[PDB]
């Protein structure tokens, strides 16, 4: 279990917080001489770099956009003098992909994983009342011992080029907000809630972790601040009579309030009373079935790359609502915590995905996810280091996101090898670990490439429901062969039906690249009309199987990828353009999903 | 009465034809010296030029693209020896806009009007069994004394620049096929058919004009070649028992055969395909074969990448497959008569045509699309140029009607588009055009024209002349667009309520309505110029149309993106197309398909 708290920062009497967002100093370190040359003390010749954002798309030259290797940030903040006697942490929403944090010259901690928060305890070096310095050494290379997976090519000048095993640009930097926070010396470290429904009434079971021994009181407030339940102890049950349940696209948020007393700490968070259970082939939310309708997405916008902005969230949610979606998948990595906060208010359902993408050794991975070629990926001697990373990223993800009502499943892989017992052994461990970290035991899943065929795949028995990525009519029998493609699709769904697994299937990826404004009569692959015809055919197949309980189309919006001959300025399978405007097919979803 | 035949060329024993399409020789004449310098005998420094085609879009520099003034074409053809003792004509489908034809050095004839055939009798100068020469001086300037109307600016270096009073590019040259043909010394010059429906049977009234006095017999053949009627005489009635009528989008064509007989011999033989059908306006209704018809389709343009107005059959084939997928039954030949092939093919496919003379730009404005609702009168029909303009307007009408009157597809003549009509000088002008048109058409079929918003119900003086009234309105675009579209609808309905209150008891067709739409431009919520806005503008205008019993047709503007003269309001032509210039469909094309599948 973890040496820090994953809880979002708040500001009350006992807990303080100050934003470090703004313009930082930035400098590339291509010869990797920073540590030995005093950069922990300040950067020798930096530039200005916005935070949060991704560094790549600001520059005007290739070597800098495509930089791969070591690079540094530095900034300076004044701590209020009133934060003596408090524990003081730096909280980075993310450090992509790995980094060591230095503060006032001292190395505080290093982290691996570029999509989950990083906590640095600077209590012993922070100078309250004075100006303080923070310096972060970051690395954005890809390998097969960390997620997401890939490789690093050295070119003739010795400069490094990222060669990912995934299909999305390797944005990196400090992409999410950065805080400095003050906690009490005895503090709430973690807590977990589970829900039971008793007719109209409800139980909120909870457990609490603290950095101390003092008694804990837990209060639960309704939307208007009035009290509805109170229990003493670090373990308890809250009784909410005539409970107001969090519903799909109709949220109700209670407020939990955790206290440590003699009052030493207070933590407050919005939660939603709802239950998630798989009965047979159905997904039950509050004991009634739900059908998932929505999109795979990316944290991706012009200029900012993966940088968080609230304006992107607002628009992306006003578009999801306009299509009448109810659900999205945080593909292929946990998002910024603000996305889940807002999903909670709006009643969207989230499949939360750990970044286990790239577990097949292929640099053009999307044509290759149906080629039939096994890459011997889980037979290699780096696999134990990889497994340790994957489990640690699952643990940090679940701890961070488990108390959001919108999060209803965990996706623990996208398009890996599953056709050999080497991969069963691997994934069995991962699921085992995820089952222990989630106090609610909500459904665990992953998304399968076409190569994980019903006859050969070893891993679908680990899944509570099964997610399929399928491109019938695009990478398989596309264009004039599109009727062959429908058959082949039905052929496979027939074989899955024949297995009588009695579990739900969700299509988590299907789509066509579509250039906005390419019209052709008759339609051709890449036009707007072909996208509509494609979707109308996948819909017919989905609607032919009682156990298909969900469609998450790929993608919500055009996004940026590694450049290559099959990628025309990124990936054009969006239903919206990258500036968040709808292609002709968005209307297809809107109508179907009403 | 015209000094030549408008009859399309055929090839039998009595009548022979030869195409002159190919690379011709071409030369600009900016100093206007060709005649004094002997260009009538050949050009001194030519380049090659495709025929048929408009010259403008081939070149890579502005001076040649935008050329305005005199320019010359030349080619050479071999006349077979066997054409001695025939009358030999050159037949240009069109010479744009005016020209003078020369054959082996000799001025044969001159013609004014850029969109109808030019016939030049070269019988005295032709040399059969030898190689012959044709040379044409063309001028593409615009003025206020011919159609279509514009003006001509002289730049500071002496260059002429066309400044049209219309919104389409001033393509010009030899835009249509060219033939040399041989006719008999006694030939059929002209004929005309009218029809009456007799239950299962039908009458084909007719009349023939020849160049001599030998007698005529007229035969009528069904679709399979079999004889169904015969009559002696230059005027007659053919009696067709168990007639197959020509019906909208369900065409049947008879062959008519006109012979000039020397007892047991044949002197001339002309064959055209025709279609029995009747057209009549009864009250507010447009009756085809005695049932009501709702017009659904488009205003078009003879326009295409590289070719300009140049004629190609593939442009036809694609454009008709698109109209059929759309479920249209109609189109208007805005704003000039088309190549004859367009009509021939509309006959096979059963489309209805409104045939438009080129009477456009009768109002002095160079940005004339912002000005058809401005409210500003330009005294256009009180100028002393007007009597000359009237004469060539009538002349183009007579030539259009004489040419096109025997196509079943042609159900009405449009004699103006967006002129000034709020004035008695304009009533007196158009009373003459309409009176002329009535006489040249043997079927006395409906005559109309299209009115700008400026020609309000209270002010207009010209709508009485029309058998039905065509309106060009842009409520939701030029008027009260974008955020104000709610208001554009109430304004529209207020105008229609005033037309209603006049109780004119005539049908109204909407011949223009549309929005510039950039393919690929998507906005949510929609904005003027987005594809989404096109669809909404349309849904709005349909609600208005459907609120009025007397609205009996809707021709959207335009079938396809097309080229205009350039300027700040024109992003590479006009983008009111429902299809792109390369004839693929924007999102509002299915709006039409669905509405029109489920009308009548
Ligand atoms: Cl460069
Ligand atoms: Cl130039």
């Amino acid at each position: 279990m973890l040496e820090y708290s994953e809880l979002y920062p708040i500001q009350n009497g006992h807990r303080m917080m100050q934003s470090l967002d703004g313009m930082w100093k930035f400098q590339f370190d291509p010869e990797e001489i920073g540590e030995k040359s005093g950069w922990e003390n300040g950067l020798p010749a930096p530039v200005s770099m916005p935070v949060p954002s991704s560094f790549a798309d600001f520059f005007t030259d290739h070597k800098e956009r495509d930089y791969c290797g070591d690079f540094w940030y530095e900034t300076e903040f004044y701590l209020p003098a009133e934060w003596r006697n408090k524990k003081i942490w730096l909280r980075f929403g993310s450090i992509t992909h790995r980094g060591t944090v230095y503060c006032n010259g001292m190395e505080i901690t290093s982290h691996e994983g570029g999509f989950l928060p990083v906590l640095a305890d600077i209590s012993t070096v922070a100078k309250p009342g004075q100006v303080n310095q923070v310096v972060v050494k970051i690395n954005n290379e890809l390998n097969e011992t960390s997620l997401p997976c890939g490789a690093t090519k050295i070119l003739n000048n010795g400069r490094k080029l990222a060669k990912p095993y995934f299909d999305f640009f390797n944005y990196s930097g400090l992409q999410r907000s950065v805080w400095v926070i003050a906690l009490p010396e005895e503090s709430v470290k973690d807590y977990s809630v589970d829900y039971e429904l008793c007719g109209t009434d409800a139980l909120v079971k909870y457990e609490v972790v603290t950095t101390g021994e003092h008694p804990v009181i837990v209060r639960l407030l309704d939307a208007e601040g009035e009290l509805v339940a109170e229990t003493e102890g670090k373990e308890g049950i809250l009784q909410v009579a005539n409970a107001h349940l969090w519903e799909v696209r109709n949220a109700y948020l209670y407020q939990i309030v955790i206290l440590i007393t003699d009052v030493l700490d207070e933590y407050r968070e919005k939660i939603g009373i709802r239950t998630v259970r798989i009965e047979g082939t159905q997904i039950l939310l509050n004991d009634r079935p739900v059908y998932l309708k929505g999109f795979g997405k990316h944290e991706d916008f012009s200029i900012l790359g993966r940088g968080f902005h609230w304006g992107i969230v607002k628009r992306d949610f006003e578009c999801l609502k306009w299509t009448n979606a109810n659900c999205f998948r945080t593909s292929h990595y946990p998002y910024a915590e603000e996305w889940y906060q807002f999903a909670d208010e709006e009643g969207f359902l989230i499949i939360d995905e750990v970044p286990a993408v790239g577990m097949m050794r292929s640099t053009r991975n999307f044509v290759a996810a149906g080629s039939g070629n096994y890459t011997y990926f889980f037979e290699a001697l780096t696999v134990p280091e990889l497994l340790k990373s994957h489990i640690a990223d699952t643990e940090e993800m679940i701890t961070r996101d488990k108390n959001h009502p919108s999060v209803i499943a965990w996706s623990l892989f996208n398009e890996p090898e599953t056709i050999t017992d080497y991969a069963y052994e691997y994934f069995k461990e991962v699921f085992a670990a995820a089952e222990t970290y989630d106090f609610q035991s909500r459904p665990m899943t992953g998304a399968f490439e076409k190569n994980s065929k019903p006859e050969l795949c070893k891993c679908y028995p680990l899944c509570d429901f099964i997610c399929l990525n399928r491109y019938y009519g695009w990478y398989i029998s596309g264009g004039p062969e599109i009727e062959e493609a429908e058959e082949l699709f039905r052929d496979e769904m027939d074989r899955w039906k024949a297995k009588e697994l009695n579990v739900p299937f969700v299509f988590t990826e299907f789509g066509t690249d579509t250039m906005a404004g390419l019209h052709k009569l008759p339609s051709i692959m890449w036009s707007e009309e072909y996208q509509k015809e494609y979707l109308e055919m996948n819909f017919r197949v989905f609607d032919s199987y009682e156990f298909v309980q969900g469609e998450l189309a790929w993608n919500f919006a055009d996004f940026q990828t590694t450049e290559g001959i099959m990628r025309v300025d990124g990936n054009h399978k969006g239903v919206f353009t990258r500036d968040r405007q709808p292609k002709a097919a968005a209307v297809v979803f809107k109508d179907r999903w009403e």
